[PDB]
């Protein structure tokens, strides 16, 4: 997902951007 500024910050931050570029990844 692309998001909107401070809600994507989270899954571009620490763990959940781990867990975005593995799902990524995985699709």
């Amino acid at each position: 997902s692309q998001g909107t500024t401070s809600e994507y910050s989270k899954y571009l931050d620490s763990r959940r951007a781990q867990d975005f570029v593995q799902w990524l990844m995985n699709t």
